[PDB]
């Protein structure tokens, strides 16, 4: 009835679901205290869950302001900021949580996340260092997809996620225990956030398609985490499956959901990532779950029964840091939509090229530009005399930073070019201006390596030790291209620059994609639906499943 006890009923409210139950509480506590920093950053929480976003940086603002030497403040004044999409100042307040509390793995976590998505590298080692050794003692406050930008092997990787994975399945009781059917069509399910425009969806639409048409003795399930965008990936993918909408259901509803289909083998295709729902899986709401094409790593995960890679990116070499049994389908991992007419571009000019000269590329995220992966692609720009460097336009200063180390490397700022967010069918265009993909390490492009090969752009790539820095190779490996999967970095810019100065060349490996393109099985997603299917089949009676 007075008083911090009115804050304190708000902070677990709030954090529990029930938000009004909460805000009736802190409007109490301004009742008692009008305006105070411990009160007001509240006021300013509540609008945050409420998804009034706006209205929350401008309140944790005032507080903060009032008590600049609050951390649990500098830290809510982040969140806010990040998600009323102020970037570059988000990270200022992530950098003062960090000032004051040194030792708060999650916030170093945060800080660090924050600034490899800003390019701004200053003390990156320690803060990568740090973060490691967080994950090293088991307080793991790193979030594992986050964790996959640092060159981290795949032991610690695994150390990453079962921390996570252990903590979620502790706090959380399985569903009663079931079984896979011995008669009748297999209850096949998927569970993801990304049934939409989103790599997700992009990856498996036209699968799914050949799926409905070709294994018709699968009943495909997509538990769609996320509402319709209105997209033709929405539509597609509700047109080739039964497609359930479980957006704003609970983890233990969605879970009691599933389990209502009586789905058998149930694919998280979510993974570690936002709007991932772990939760959902460790209540095992089927007899068999699998990890597949969304978190390029492993779940750690007892929940987890197998993961679904291939004999390259993820070797036998690699398998004892997996916690999953592993599966492997008879060429790449990753499927992808065949269907996609690339148009044409607008000209060079129009998307800021110049017409002469070798445009090379990278279009992944911001976070997989570091200094290693760029360094690497200026020394190409170095050595050929002409050329350009095509990459995505990403948030805050993020493209001034690499300007200004692109010149702290000896390099004209004016030829490194910067596309901004476009949708996926014009995206897609842009790659017939490019004349070589620049590939990330140790964070492969993914989705962007297929869009770049799919329209006939060839990639270049070092294959590391753990499957999210094997993705780019396992991709050329099917393909047949091995001369695009180099021991190194001296080797990536050698191979590079050999191919950039010599038009000959590299015209000719254009080409050559063309061919394997069509040839290989890597973009036939019949031949893909087949060994997916059958794969799947045999996984089922493995389990007791008796067909039919
Ligand atoms: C950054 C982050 O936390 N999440 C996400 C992601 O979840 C989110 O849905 C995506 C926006 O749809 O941005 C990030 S991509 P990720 O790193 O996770 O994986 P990637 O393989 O990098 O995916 C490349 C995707 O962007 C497409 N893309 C990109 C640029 C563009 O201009 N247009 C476009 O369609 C490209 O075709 C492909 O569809």
């Amino acid at each position: 009835q007075d008083f911090v006890a009115w804050l304190m009923l708000a902070d677990a409210e709030l954090g529990m679901g029930d938000t009004t139950a909460g805000e009736m509480a802190v409007q109490r506590g301004l009742a008692l205290h009008p305006g105070h920093p411990e009160a007001v950053a509240r006021l300013g929480r509540v609008r945050w869950t409420q998804q009034r976003h706006a209205e929350a940086a401008v309140l944790l603002q005032q507080a903060s302001d009032a008590a600049p030497e609050h951390p649990g403040i500098a830290l809510w004044l982040g969140h806010a900021l990040e998600d009323a999409g102020q970037a570059e100042a988000a990270a200022a307040a992530y950098t003062r949580a960090h000032q004051l509390l040194p030792e708060e793995p999650y916030i170093t976590a945060q800080l660090l996340n924050w600034r490899r998505r800003l390019c701004d590298w200053r003390a990156l080692d320690v803060l990568s260092a740090q973060v490691r050794a967080a994950v090293a003692q088991g307080v793991g406050a790193v979030e594992p997809f986050a964790f996959l930008s640092e060159d981290a092997s795949a032991a610690e990787q695994l150390a990453c996620a079962r921390t996570r994975a252990q903590a979620i399945a502790a706090s959380v009781r399985p569903l009663a225990p079931t079984r896979v059917r011995s008669k009748g069509p297999l209850r096949v399910g998927f569970v993801s956030n990304g049934f939409g425009a989103h790599p997700t969806g992009l990856l498996t639409v036209a699968l799914f398609e050949a799926l409905q048409r070709r294994q018709p003795d699968l009943q495909m399930h997509l538990f769609a985490t996320s509402g319709d965008d209105g997209s033709t990936l929405r539509t597609r993918l509700a047109q080739a499956s039964t497609l359930h909408d479980v957006t704003a259901l609970g983890h233990l509803a969605t879970a009691k959901h599933i389990r209502h289909h009586g789905i058998d083998l149930l694919f998280d295709l979510r993974g570690w990532g936002g709007g991932g729902r772990p939760e959902v899986f460790a209540l095992r709401p089927a007899p068999v779950q699998v990890n597949w094409l969304a978190y390029p790593g492993t779940s750690g995960a007892p929940w987890m029964d197998y993961v679904l890679g291939d004999a390259f990116a993820l070797p036998p070499a690699l398998e004892p840091f997996y916690s999953e049994h592993v599966l492997r389908l008879q060429g790449a991992f990753q499927p992808s939509d065949t269907s996609r007419v690339v148009a044409e571009p607008p000209s060079r000019t129009q998307c800021g090229l110049p017409e002469q000269g070798v445009v090379l590329c990278c279009f992944n995220n911001s976070y997989k530009l570091n200094p290693q992966s760029m360094a690497r692609m200026l020394a190409v720009l170095r050595e050929v005399p002409d050329s350009v460097l095509w990459l995505l336009s990403g948030p805050g200063e993020a493209d001034a930073r690499l300007r200004a180390f692109a010149h702290a490397q000896g390099v004209d700022a004016q030829r490194l070019v910067f596309m901004p967010k476009l949708p996926h069918p014009q995206y897609l265009a842009r790659y017939r201006h490019a004349d070589l993909f620049l590939d990330t390490h140790p964070y492969n492009a993914h989705t962007t390596a297929s869009d770049a090969l799919w329209t006939g752009c060839p990639v270049l790539t070092t294959p590391g030790e753990t499957f999210a820095a094997r993705v780019a190779g396992s991709l050329n490996h099917h393909l047949g291209l091995d001369e695009m999967n180099v021991a190194d970095d001296a080797a990536f810019v050698a191979k590079a620059v050999a191919l950039a100065s010599d038009p000959a060349a590299l015209t000719a490996l254009h080409a050559r994609v063309d061919v394997l393109r069509r040839a290989s099985g890597v973009f036939h997603m019949d031949g893909f639906a087949d060994d997916f299917g059958a794969l799947l089949q045999a996984l089922a009676r493995r389990h007791g499943w008796l067909g039919i």
